[PDB]
């Protein structure tokens, strides 16, 4: 059961001016580890994103950690964005069967923001 990464993880986004939601559908028998998320704004100033609280989990990658099963959401909150402005989303998942797939990457356009 090896399908395509953005089968077991579908990531996709909302920007309403200043409030971005950021999702992940997680398949079952799948899941994402809380602590390889990061969120890196590029030409824009977002508040600090507090992720939020999952479940513990083991397996022989990282022994036990936090991880997310059925979806993740995961609000930004964008104080400030010029013209051009992304986010850049990093995340990595692991499928229950027995096997890690590596880190991905998704840019995010983020619509302009005048400051405040």
């Amino acid at each position: 059961q090896f399908v395509p990464a953005d089968q077991a993880f579908a990531f996709d986004f909302q920007q309403n001016q200043h409030d971005l939601n950021l999702t992940w559908q997680i398949k079952d028998g799948y899941y994402l580890y809380r602590k390889q998320i990061r969120i890196t704004p590029e030409h824009a100033k977002i508040a600090d994103v507090q992720l939020p609280q999952g479940v513990w989990h083991e397996d022989e990658f990282y022994g036990k950690s936090e991880i997310y099963r059925d979806r993740l959401t995961l609000p930004v909150t964008i104080n400030q964005a010029s013209a051009g402005a992304t986010l850049t989303v990093t995340y990595q998942g692991c499928a229950d069967a027995g096997f890690c797939y590596p880190p991905e990457t998704k840019t995010v356009p983020l619509s302009e923001v005048v400051a405040n």
